[PDB]
């Protein structure tokens, strides 16, 4: 009996190859269905792919359906074959084939077919357009699962449109030709961008009419590879939030943002061309967690300088935890904009493209408070000579209002003489930094202690001073009369801060003590010095000199030719010591470039506690034994005040090169123009 | 032979037809298997709807399992049919039917089933209650993948149990009634409840008894259109995670929280009849980056007043990168709370239900440290005069300790004559704003240079002021006698502060010198004058007159009737001037009502620097010059300081409205009782 | 004719089960195709589990296929068959079976096919490795899909290779032997290591060798019951996002990360033997939002000490809405960093092994801004007598540079007579509170208003002191001459601070007037006086007595025995008092231990405005009558300033037990070493 047959030829294990199906979807549009509901199986959607195929029912009365070549069927006979598939559709439904094709039509089927997407694989398109409230993309990864923009396509790879509102783009990439490092771009290319607006619907979240509403979660989506824009947000878009967004290796700018009313998370953008950010007219909105990185990246060829951050004609910005580092040109431009607010800041190693050029804020016609900035310039604390910021800040203009907290310098030892702040550019802004008062800003009384001259003679000399030091005469500093001040104030566990104006006259070998803790140097001295000591050869050392807690130490370093004094200019000398915890800084008053060194931990032997025993005096230009070695040039504006760290002193040195470190600290301030 | 009949029959394209399958799951109950394993078609879950059908396999012994309705289905034999369902079920598995079908019964079996759910469209429901470590849901979208509360349902569309943790709700949307802009809503709804712990487990993760470890992601969830809340979490509940969640449409509450230990990232709650927020019990949470805006919308009908955000009785709260916005009350009420920690705030154009009568935070038997403080009121900006707070701050105690630092007046042109700050209320409670010292709260010793009285008689007279004033008598300005203060000291390049006290008694036609930066008015007389013009009619001008660098400028105003200054009343007047920045701002010292203007960048015709050459003496009353105009009037309390913004300007008038501005920036301070 | 019973037969409802079907892929590879494309349905992967079954499509000619056990199937004829499965695949297609098998071989071949995996359910392994950009999981929940390690494998349950970049870990679990609440773990395992990357690659992101770029998110991942780390990102590694990580019950450490560039965004540690978090020569991170808790968890056995974050070797991290909470040790450990920057920061209720022992931030070698402190200790505040911190700070060197800005006492009513901060260790460190000058710091000029001694007899007598008071001798206080102190100050709104160094005689029953406003106690005295009351017995209360606005009242408690004061020991005394707000403290300046109780709110029948009124005067160690009570013992460093916040004196203490509270407030300071 042939029944048993054929039971048995379709009960064999590969039975199933019995059972005909459908060879495409234009074989499908060919086949009527005899029963509603009536199951087919198609093998594939386009002839030899292997790809898009699945089981379809059918509707007999394929009325009100409309065909649209993946989860839609019509028939010439006016029948539905409709897609057993109840969640995501993707591109391969619609007859993508992945490889090198083009899939364009089959992903913009995708985005307009009423369901999200599930990317799949990598796909190469030219562009898409984001329609509605359904055009969500879901991928599963930010690398393998991607749309690729052809690499003739120009424009925008997806575009979102003011009726697209509501969507999830999440876990996927967007790569352009430009993706892989080291390459190079399409022109006029962006990865992902948000149109303006063209109208309000009054039917939100049901509208399908313009609105500014995007109301859209970018999520997870790494973008990479594009011209003009890795990621474009035009003005009028409401609540695009992004979160961790990745925008690698764009040829200008990484991200721009034209509008308000946001919110971003864990954002970072690492290597562009011109600027990794740029927000122009945005407004009340907030960054949460960013890393911004190689912007004005060399290699992709923008000749000319564009800042790691522009910050243009914007107001009402709170940016938090965010970090710019590594940048070709200026950390941060923040130009014509109101009120930005900044807690959790790091800005480090900028201005690589030009060593001490560039600095990490620059400040135009803007108003800003910045809390808990950090700066840490790790090429400077390594030593590696790289290029780096020349400093932290730089106001372009004096009509900046702008509170600035933090490590504004950072306290590392300084192995090649430099740190964070390594040209300081004061300014008559309305500036307030670490709450330091401004010494020209202040009637406050303090404390003004007066030390007395001391020489071989003991009749003051007044000499000129370069009209830098801002007055006529200064002290006379010799060897031969070892012209000093000598303050009987002693150095307490509170520590101390000692600075003075200096212009040396640098001749031939000679040791310069220019201030000094006690006298002697021995286990038991109890004593600091600094020294400027030249050989006879010309080799600068500046040195400082540490005897107590049953010991001695010299801290002292060679300078390299381009960091010599020079004689007659003026440099602001200052030191803070306390137990545990030395820092000097010599700073050029007419060039404004500073040298430095720190020591702390290890660097030290002991803490040298016995110090700070309240028996050691202050001494200006030598120590306070008759026989110590003394200066030779011109002294001004002598300063004592309680301990200051090198942060708060470079920190004042802002607001004036030459001015006492800190009001609410000040012991003395001696002018000595002509009197002591 | 029938045999190639068959195999040819089966093998046609649409040979699928010829497989029988099961019509409906009701039919799959009376289909017993013959072979373990056996495969199975299910044509559709319920008959008539091509929804819900699939692949079944049998298990002839059917013990140990249920039958649910959609993925395990039990024969009148005992065997069960288990559906070919590797990952997450969805509704359509147990019977939904969509469009407007109430689909309760079939969600409900999903998110009970022991596997997380799909939402793949949009299902009407009454009350769905989460109660497993299996009951996550997950959609494709904020909009199209949803719940939607029936319009008949009351109570909690969604409610999290007490034995339901470690879940995640990811990218759908649960609406209610008024989910559509401009809708009304359901009586007593709410989108998201968490219940109230009834107990603690001691085998967590794998608990299945109550416990307060809720450990749970709400992710990219939109909530809208329902009446009490959109979301609540009850007291006892740790860990309610909420990420990008988007609150739209409620007529009371978008969010409350009234428990402990959470983070939220990322929220926005707009248009709400009553608060966008409310922490009432809370301690020890997290939210960073927060979006609260149109709370207190008037269409919703709720007469009474309620703030963007309540902070009520809770503790150690830290709130970073929020905002408030376009509230039609106060922005913020804290009361009852100790330890509210905000770090990068926004607040501005609030009180919109009712102009210049409400205040961006309230604070009220509370303690607070407010940093990065912004709030640039777009409303005044702009000149729209549309509806806005009175103010940025309002203490209704003055046993609250609050710390606030920011741009608390955010700096521009000020069109209408108001900015940030229109209406202050001083305090006595204990207040740091800026960092300021309150002049009422130090001994610490300043400057105080003398000025010298100079009139056509020079001997000063003292006359009577209103008690507001805080003095008995001040100084008799007249235009007969050009009665004025004359200091010595001339202005520089930081700038100057200068600020007084004028009760004025207005008349008719006539210049009002308040206070002037040396005399004359020409391209190179480098002086300044606010003045106050009277003309015949009454029309009342403010003007500020800038002479130098090689030009004039006139920056002056007409005053509005309502915004005149009125004869006999005490007005604190004072003004900021350095190169490029000068700002006025007159306030009313019974009311606390001020007018103001703020002059940068493009306003001014060059910088002024010349007005800055310390060659130009400051006068109080008039100038100078003998000829100069004068005032009519009394005078008191005159200030001079170093330049203050604004910003620092309004901070000090928290504290008092007529005390100096800065102590640390003091320069003099004249009450002017009967001396000079 | 049987060619209608076959097309009856097979058109039954059950008519799929005469199409055979295969019984395993071994079955399979047996299983030549005879046509391109054919179709194949199996049953499952392995005989006898009913998992794992599809359907396949044949490549006859399987050239450059693999056998991968799972998706790509060869034959010995050499064809290939490829399972029908366009996106993620699942472990159960490659083998697993769930339950208690070992499913490492399938999870491993999931995670090496080149899709991502998605877990389906609870799979045990022993270790798998994440290789690929196609390496990422997806669960559907932190608990029900995951991952469990073997009880019997040690090492990483995940291992992140250094070529494995760009992939998502999203909603799964991570579960080692300990997961469960109180049980005990395998040594030597981790959750997720990411190790060390071995090289560099130039052609990301398409490398397939080592990079350090790992740019890779771990998104609502739970971490739960390994031994050493739950997470562990070695050295070398850029860019590992997490996202709303969990980790409970670890043995040792939580959360390790020793590298830089990198940002995390709400993670919660919980239950850990060691540290919930270190930091390990990390540099250039963010952290915003964290939540870590119940670290030195002692039934996980440690003996030993260790921190809930421990911040070693690191610098520039920006640390932004964390709290740490219920560590069983110190709070925080900051060691030898630089910049550390943290901007809102909660840590209250720690060292809970020990009371009173721990610190909650803990500083040794390292420089810090810390803004937007709080720390209110709840068992304090709720008077539970849970063992809580010592204190909110401790100095274990004296070279930190550290800013700490917040809420450093909160001010709750101390039903115990403690709260924040019980023992306070002053440091000599380059330290700045709140804003607060160092006393011991400045050279300011402020008054100092002089008080009038009297005495039955008016001549002042002086003793000695204890060496503690940095002085050599007092003012005798004894009740037989009421010597006390008479300033004309009254007190003002403002309010008033009052502090002094008191050495109680402490013998029979007596009252000590430590201090007071005014005099009398009745409906209208407007009067202050802090009191120590000894009766007959030595029981010791401190009582604060308010008089004025129409009613008395007494805010007294008795202390317990071990917070009495001891005879002959020094203390700072110190009070604020303000309309309605009144604290007071008492500090034994030997050990450091305070106790402390603050009046605001409910606590007090009225605000006391009245003694407020510019009428009652100060009086030290008696008030203003002829005939109040005085005291026994000696007085020392009188103190008035204006109000200051238990929160700044706290703050204030922290340089120096016993110095002036604020410079800028301070009205009188006087030593009273042999003047008054
Ligand atoms: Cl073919
Ligand atoms: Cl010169
Ligand atoms: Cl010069
Ligand atoms: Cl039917
Ligand atoms: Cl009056
Ligand atoms: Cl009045
Ligand atoms: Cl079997
Ligand atoms: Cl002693
Ligand atoms: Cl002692
Ligand atoms: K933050
Ligand atoms: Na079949």
């Amino acid at each position: 009996d042939s029944f048993i047959n054929v039971i048995n030829t379709l009960g064999r294990n590969d039975g199933a190859k019995y059972i005909g199906e459908c060879h495409s979807v234009a074989d499908l549009r060919n086949t009527e269905p005899t029963m509603d509901g009536q199951r087919i199986i198609l093998k594939q959607h386009t002839a030899g792919t292997l790809l898009g195929g699945g089981v379809f029912r059918a509707l007999i009365d394929g009325t009100g359906k409309t065909d649209n070549n993946g989860t839609v069927i019509k028939t010439v006979g006016g029948a539905a074959w409709l897609r057993v598939n109840a969640d995501r559709v993707n591109p391969f439904m619609f007859g993508a084939l992945g490889g090198s094709n083009d899939d364009t039509i089959p992903v913009q089927s995708c985005v307009d077919s009423g369901k999200a997407t599930q990317l799949t694989d990598a796909h190469y398109v030219s562009n898409i357009q984001l329609k509605y409230n359904t055009s969500s993309i879901y991928g599963s990864g930010l690398h393998y699962s991607r749309l690729h923009q052809l690499p003739s396509a120009t424009g925008n790879c997806i575009t979102i449109k003011d009726t697209c509102s509501l969507i999830v783009l999440d876990a996927f990439g967007v790569y352009g030709t430009g993706a892989q490092q080291g390459t190079s771009f399409t022109a006029g290319t962006t990865g992902i961008y948000v149109e303006t607006p063209s109208g309000l619907s009054a039917d939100y979240p049901f509208h399908t009419t313009a609105d500014p509403r995007r109301d859209l979660c970018i999520s997870k989506v790494h973008i990479a590879g594009f011209d003009e824009y890795g990621l474009n947000i035009d003005s009028g878009n409401f609540s695009v939030t992004t979160d961790s967004l990745l925008v690698n290796h764009i040829n200008q700018v990484g991200v721009r943002c034209a509008t308000t009313d946001w919110t971003w998370t864990n954002i970072q953008v690492n290597t562009c061309g011109k600027q990794c950010l740029v927000l122009d007219g945005c407004g009340n909105g907030r960054i949460i967690g960013g890393k911004f990185i190689w912007a004005n990246w060399q290699p992709y060829g923008t000749v000319g300088q564009f800042p790691g951050i522009t910050i243009n004609n914007s107001q009402n910005m709170v940016i938090n935890g965010i970090e710019v580092q590594d940048c070709g040109g200026n950390g941060i431009e923040i130009s014509e904009s109101y009120s930005i607010s900044m807690n959790g800041l790091n800005t480090n190693r900028n201005g690589i493209n030009a060593n001490n050029t560039f600095y990490n804020i620059v400040f135009n016609k803007s108003d800003a408070v910045i809390n808990g900035f950090v700066g840490l310039n790790y090429a400077a604390n390594s030593g590696s000579g790289a290029n780096s910021s020349a400093g932290n800040f730089q106001f372009l203009s004096n009509d900046c209002s702008v509170t600035i907290n933090g490590v504004v310098e950072t306290g590392y030892m300084g192995i090649n003489f430099i740190g964070d702040n390594n040209i300081i550019n004061p300014t008559n802004s309305d500036l307030s930094i670490n709450g330091l008062v401004n010494y020209s800003k202040t009637g406050l009384q303090t404390m003004n202690e007066t030390p007395t001259f001391d020489g071989v003679s003991t009749t003051p000399v007044y000499v000129s001073v370069p009209s830098s030091v801002g007055q006529v005469n200064g002290l006379r500093l010799s060897q031969a009369n070892k012209d000093k001040l000598l303050y009987s104030r002693t150095a307490g566990p509170e520590g101390i801060t000692m600075a003075a104006v200096i212009v040396p006259t640098i001749s031939g070998a000679e040791v310069f003590n220019f201030m000094a803790i006690g006298s002697g140097f021995s286990d038991t001295s109890n004593s600091l010095h600094l020294q400027l000591v030249i050989d006879a050869s010309g080799k600068q050392t500046i040195a400082l000199l540490l005897g107590g807690d049953g010991t001695t130490q010299i801290l002292s370093g060679d300078l390299p030719n381009d960091l010599k004094l020079q004689s007659g200019v003026p440099y602001h000398i200052a030191i803070g010591a306390k137990p545990g915890y030395f820092w000097w800084s010599i700073l050029n008053i007419q060039t404004g470039k500073r040298i430095r060194r720190s020591f702390r931990g290890a660097y030290l032997a002991v803490p040298f506690n016995s110090i700070f025993g309240l028996t050691s005096s202050l001494t200006f230009f030598s120590d306070s034994n008759a026989g110590g070695d003394a200066c030779s040039g011109v002294g001004a504006k002598v300063y004592v005040g309680m301990f200051s760290s090198e942060n708060d002193y470079v920190a004042s040195r802002y607001y004036n090169l030459i001015n006492p470190v800190d009001p609410t600290k000040l012991i003395s301030y001696r002018i000595l123009d002509s009197s002591i």
